[PDB]
C-alpha cells in the first residue's frame, strides 16, 4: 500500500487508539525567517515540508501559532500562516478522502484567551473537514476510523484548558485530556533515558486500547541538537518497532519524531494489520 493513502486500507471499524501512527514534532520548523537560519541547528526539527510529510505517511502534526494566525517557534517566524496550513491539510484530505489527521494546535503565548476567539473564524471556514461532536457530549471516547474519515481530529492546547467549542459543536478535543497519555520529556534527557521512556510508553500503549498515546521521540539540550537526538534515537526506535511487529504486537500509539526518514515512517506504518 502507498504511504499516501495507508489509512484507507485499514478497516473502517478500527479504533484510532489501536493504531501505530507516525507523527512529526514541531511540524513547521523546516523553514523560517532570518532568525531561523541564524539559530537553524537549534530550532530546525524537520527537512520535509508539510505536504511532503503527509505524502510520506505522517498523520499526526504539531502546529504552533500566535494570535496573529502565523506559525511560530517561540519568537521565530516560520514563514507560514494557519490558513496556509489549513489549506494544505484540507487539500490533502480532498485528494485522499479516507485518511485522517491528528492535529495538535498550540498557542505560543499561552498567556492570552484571545487565541481561542481569533482562530474560530478560520477553523469555521473548514468545519466540513473537522471531526466534531455536540457540545453537551462529554463522552470523550476515542473515535473509530469511520467517524474520522477524511477529517481532522483537533487537539487544542491553550490558556483556556478546554476544547475548541465553535457554535454548538465541540471541535476535536483538548490536548492533555484524561483520555490521552503523553510522554514529552524534551528537556535535555540522556539518550539512554529517553529511549527507556519511549520504549516504556510504547509498551503501555500496546496493552491499552481506550486512550491515545503521544510518544515523543524528540528532545533538545544545551549541548545536543534535535538533529543529534534524532540521529541517535530514530533508528533505535525503528528497530524496536520492527521487533514488536515480529512478536505480533501492534497499536503502539503516536510516535512523534524529528527528522524522520522515509523508511522509518514506512516501518511504523507496517506495524498495523492490513
Ligand atoms: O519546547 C517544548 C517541546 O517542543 C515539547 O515537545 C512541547 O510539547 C512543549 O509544549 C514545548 O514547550
Amino acid at each position: 500500500v502507498t504511504t499516501k493513502q495507508w489509512m484507507s486500507a485499514l478497516p473502517d471499524t478500527t479504533n484510532l487508539a489501536a493504531l501505530s501512527i507516525p507523527g512529526t514534532h514541531d511540524t513547521m520548523s523546516y523553514n523560517g525567517d532570518i532568525t531561523w537560519t541564524l539559530t537553524k541547528p537549534l530550532a530546525q526539527t524537520q527537512t520535509m515540508s508539510l505536504y511532503q510529510q503527509l505524502e510520506a505517511g505522517i498523520r499526526y502534526i504539531d502546529i504552533r501559532a500566535k494570535d496573529n494566525l502565523n506559525i511560530y517557534h517561540g519568537p521565530i517566524f516560520l514563514n507560514a500562516s494557519l490558513s496556509g496550513v489549513l489549506e494544505t491539510i484540507t487539500q490533502f484530505l480532498k485528494k485522499n478522502p479516507k485518511e485522517t489527521i491528528i492535529m495538535r494546535l498550540k498557542d505560543e503565548q499561552n498567556s492570552n484567551d484571545s487565541f481561542d476567539y481569533r482562530i474560530q473564524p478560520l477553523i469555521n471556514i473548514y468545519k466540513d473537514y473537522f471531526y466534531t461532536t455536540p457540545r453537551t457530549d462529554t463522552s470523550n471516547k476515542i473515535p473509530t476510523l469511520k467517524d474520522v474519515r477524511g477529517k481532522i481530529l483537533l487537539l487544542s492546547e491553550n490558556h483556556t484548558k478546554k476544547p475548541l467549542v465553535i457554535n454548538s459543536r465541540k471541535f476535536g478535543m483538548q490536548f492533555g485530556a484524561p483520555n490521552q497519555v503523553i510522554q514529552d520529556d524534551y528537556n535535555g534527557p540522556s539518550v539512554k533515558t529517553k529511549f527507556k521512556e519511549i520504549v516504556q510508553t510504547a509498551y503501555q500503549a500496546s496493552k491499552a486500547d481506550n486512550k491515545l498515546f503521544l510518544n515523543h521521540i524528540s528532545a533538545t539540550s544545551l549541548t545536543f541538537t534535535p538533529r543529534q537526538y534524532a540521529a541517535a534515537l530514530n533508528n533505535k526506535v525503528e528497530q524496536f518497532v520492527l521487533n514488536l511487529t515480529s512478536e505480533k504486537v501492534r497499536g503502539l500509539g503516536i510516535l512523534i519524531m524529528d527528522f524522520p526518514e522515509k523508511q522509518t515512517i514506512k516501518n511504523i506504518i507496517k506495524n498495523n494489520k492490513f
